[PDB]
C-alpha cells in the first residue's frame, strides 16, 4: 500500500508516534516519505548483506529476521515480512524500539540527512490530526 501523506500521519498518530520520545509527528512523516515514499512494500539491500524493510525500512542487520543476514539481530522479535503489511502496527511497534536505543532518529539515514533540522510540521500541513 501506498499511503497518502495525511493518510500516514493519522495512523501514525493512533499509534502514538506524535512526540513519542520527544519527535514530533511531523518527523515521522518525513522519515517515512525519504526512507519509502510511504510504501509498505518498499525493501532495499544494504552493502553489508542486510535489507531494510517497510515504511520506515527497519534493518535486518539488528531489527528484523530475514534469514539471510548472518550474525544478525532481530531486537523487535519479528521477520521482516511482517514489516510490510498494510498495516503499519509491527513497524511502528518497532520503530519505537529504535527511537529509544539512545541514538534517537539518527538510526534513519534519510532523515538525519533529509528532515533533522527543517520545516516538518509542512508534512502534516491541511491533515485533520
Ligand atoms: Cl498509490
Ligand atoms: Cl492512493
Ligand atoms: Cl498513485
Ligand atoms: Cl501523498
Ligand atoms: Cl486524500
Ligand atoms: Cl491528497
Ligand atoms: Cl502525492
Ligand atoms: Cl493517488
Ligand atoms: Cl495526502
Ligand atoms: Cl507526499
Ligand atoms: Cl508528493
Ligand atoms: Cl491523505
Ligand atoms: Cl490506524
Ligand atoms: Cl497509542
Ligand atoms: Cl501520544
Ligand atoms: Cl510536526
Ligand atoms: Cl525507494
Ligand atoms: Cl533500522
Ligand atoms: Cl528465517
Ligand atoms: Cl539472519
Ligand atoms: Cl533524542
Ligand atoms: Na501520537
Ligand atoms: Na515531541
Ligand atoms: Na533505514
Ligand atoms: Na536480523
Ligand atoms: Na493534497
Ligand atoms: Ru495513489
Ligand atoms: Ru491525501
Ligand atoms: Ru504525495
Amino acid at each position: 500500500k501506498v499511503f497518502g501523506r495525511c493518510e500516514l500521519a493519522a495512523a501514525m498518530k493512533r499509534h502514538g508516534l506524535d512526540n513519542y520520545r520527544g519527535y514530533s509527528l511531523g518527523n515521522w512523516v518525513c522519515a517515512a516519505k525519504f526512507e519509502s515514499n510511504f510504501n509498505t512494500q518498499a525493501t532495499n539491500r544494504n552493502t553489508d548483506g542486510s535489507t531494510d524493510y517497510g515504511i520506515l525500512q527497519i534493518n535486518s542487520r539488528w531489527w528484523c529476521n530475514d534469514g539471510r543476514t548472518p550474525g544478525s539481530r532481530n531486537l523487535c522479535n519479528i521477520p521482516c515480512s511482517a514489516l510490510l503489511s498494510s498495516d503499519i502496527t509491527a513497524s511502528v511497534n518497532c520503530a519505537k524500539k529504535i527511537v529509544s536505543d539512545g541514538n534517537g532518529m539518527n538510526a534513519w539515514v534519510a532523515w538525519r540527512n533529509r528532515c533533522k533540522g527543517t520545516d516538518v510540521q509542512a508534512w502534516i500541513r491541511g491533515c485533520r490530526l
